[PDB]
């Protein structure tokens, strides 16, 4: 579910979604269109078509399960559906702690449609 996303980003990349990727360049955010802007912006591109790829449960509701062990996040539990969720968001948590390098919310916040061309929409 998207708060247990919330809670890898915390985990993993030891910052806050909703603080720092739920409005920075064209896709952390909510849906998407135009040209990943950056490093970050790529995780949560792929993050989107992730998501977009999940056929049979819903990545905003269902809750999956994982536990902590030899240093990673595991995702487990016995519905294939659920543990492909769960691989989405651990993916774009790790993506997002490798891309701190890059972060740059002075650019890309707020970054606005215009700069976001429907016709530059990279296909998943
Ligand atoms: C899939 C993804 O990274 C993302 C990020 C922020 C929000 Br809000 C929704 C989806
Ligand atoms: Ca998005």
């Amino acid at each position: 579910s998207l708060i247990q996303f919330e809670t890898l980003i915390m985990k993993v990349a030891k910052k806050s979604g909703m603080f720092w990727y739920s409005n920075y360049g064209c896709y952390c955010g909510w849906g998407g269109q135009g040209r990943p802007q950056d490093a970050t912006d790529r995780c949560c591109f792929v993050h989107d078509c992730c998501y977009g790829k999940v056929t049979g449960c819903d990545p905003k509701m269902d809750v999956y399960s994982f536990s902590e062990e030899n240093g990673d996040i595991v995702c487990g539990g016995d519905d294939p559906c659920k543990k492909e969720i769960c691989e989405c968001d651990r993916a774009a948590a790790i993506c997002f702690r490798d891309n701190l390098t890059l972060y740059n919310d002075k650019k890309y916040w707020a970054f606005g449609a215009k700069n976001c061309p429907q016709e530059e929409s990279e296909p998943c």
